[PDB]
Parts: structure tokens; C-alpha cells; sequence
């Protein structure tokens, strides 16, 4: 990915930009808000996530976000996850546990972190994008996510936390049901965010 992309992801870290389209708020918990935008022609959603995470340093947060070995230990929604280098770049394989009776979703993607200093500010940017390799074909019974792009930008809130901004889009390869969106919004994601906070405490 080009440097532009790294500097572009930081754009809304300071002032969230949700006035361009119909961004509807989905969940507000642990000082984190998650907004979604629907594309009515396709049925697909985009997501943006902003807030702060008090009681977890920004540098350590960037570290737990890229530490897959640790991720597997504390995150109960990771079925399988491992990294490899293909052409000098880190390719990640990630299988997400979906609730019964839906199939699990798996991701093959490029991932790259850059620690910046813009306007004297410590910021950490993580970019992720969908790729394919012949050596890692599709698994029967696991939906391969073939369109997927994510950004994350971490910063200090000022006292003793991390200010964050994340953009997320994928095509999940099937009709994500309303009960699953409801489950994720009201239980899944809140429980995940607190598990993740706990994960900073025990690094
Ligand atoms: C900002 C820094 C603080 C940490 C991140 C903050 C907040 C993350 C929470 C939501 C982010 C917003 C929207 C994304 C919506 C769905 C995500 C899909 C499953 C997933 O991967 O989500 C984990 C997050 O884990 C979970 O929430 C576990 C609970 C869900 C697991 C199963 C869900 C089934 C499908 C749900 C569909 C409806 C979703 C509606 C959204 C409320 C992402 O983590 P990651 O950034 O490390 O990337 C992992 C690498 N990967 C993506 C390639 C697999």
C-alpha cells in the first residue's frame, strides 16, 4: 500500500467525518462508538469506530493488535490465525468463529504497521487489505472473504488511554442475519472490547 493510504487513515482520528452520508450509530460501549453505513443497492455495510480506551497504553494497544500468537490466547472468536511472508510482505490467514448454524469466515490479507510523528503526535497506523495466493485456496465449509479493507489509527487520549479511529469494509460472502447483527451490537462486540481491555492489563 502507498504512503498516501497511511496518512489518509489518520484523517478522521482528530475530527470524525460522518456528515457525508447516512451513518447510523450501532453500539456505544467502553467509550467506543460504532457507526455503520448501508449501501442499499448491494446490501453491504461499511463501518467506522471512534473513541478512546482508558487503562490501555496506545503503544501496547498497537502491539496486541499485531501480536497474533497472543490474539489466539485471549480472543475466543479466532478459530485459526497464522502469519507468513510471501514476497517480503506479511500475509495473514484469519478464520473467525461465526455462531451456529452459519459457516466460519476466513480472510487472506496483507497487513502493514507504520509508527508516525505528524504535528508532533505519536500515532500508530495499521492497514489491511484482501489478497489471494495459489498456495492458500478456499476451504470447503468456510466462506473465503475476497473483498476486505481495514484501517486502524491509535493515539494517546492524554491522561492514560488510547484514542482510536477504525474504518472496516468486507463482503462477508452471505446474508448476515438481523439476530447476528443484534447479538454483535448488544453482546459480542461489548464483551470483546472488555476482553481486549483485560488483554492489555495482562500483556
Ligand atoms: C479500534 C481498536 C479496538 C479494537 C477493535 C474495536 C472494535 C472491533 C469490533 C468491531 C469493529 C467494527 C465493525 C466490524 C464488524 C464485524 C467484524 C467481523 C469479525 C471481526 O473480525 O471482528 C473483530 C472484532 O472482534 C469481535 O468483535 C468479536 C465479536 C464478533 C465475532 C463474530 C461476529 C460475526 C459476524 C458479525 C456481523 C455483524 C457485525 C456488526 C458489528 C457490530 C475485528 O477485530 P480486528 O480489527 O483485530 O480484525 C480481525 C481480522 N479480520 C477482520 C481479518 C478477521
Amino acid at each position: 500500500f502507498s504512503e498516501e493510504q497511511f496518512w489518509e487513515a489518520c484523517a478522521e482520528l482528530q475530527q470524525p467525518a460522518l456528515a457525508g452520508a447516512d451513518w447510523q450509530l450501532l453500539v456505544e460501549t467502553s467509550g467506543i462508538s460504532i457507526y455503520r453505513l448501508l449501501d442499499k443497492k448491494t446490501g453491504l455495510y461499511e463501518y467506522k469506530v471512534f473513541g478512546v480506551l482508558e487503562d490501555c497504553s496506545p503503544t501496547l494497544l498497537a502491539d496486541i493488535y499485531m501480536d497474533s500468537d497472543y490474539r489466539k490466547q485471549w480472543d475466543q472468536y479466532v478459530k485459526e490465525l497464522y502469519e507468513q511472508e510471501c514476497n517480503g510482505e506479511t500475509v495473514v490467514y484469519w478464520e473467525v468463529k461465526y455462531p451456529f448454524p452459519m459457516s466460519n469466515r476466513d480472510y487472506v490479507y496483507l497487513r502493514q504497521r507504520r509508527d508516525l510523528d505528524m504535528e508532533g503526535r505519536k500515532i500508530h497506523v495499521i492497514l489491511a487489505r484482501s489478497t489471494s495466493m495459489p498456495q492458500l485456496g478456499e476451504r470447503s465449509g468456510v466462506i473465503r472473504v475476497k473483498q476486505y479493507k481495514q484501517s486502524l489509527a491509535i493515539e494517546s487520549d492524554g491522561k492514560k488511554g488510547s484514542k482510536v479511529f477504525m474504518y472496516y469494509f468486507d463482503n462477508p460472502g452471505g446474508q448476515i442475519p438481523s439476530w447476528l447483527i443484534n447479538w454483535a451490537a448488544k453482546n459480542g462486540v461489548p464483551n470483546f472490547l472488555k476482553d481486549m481491555a483485560r488483554a492489555c492489563q495482562n500483556y
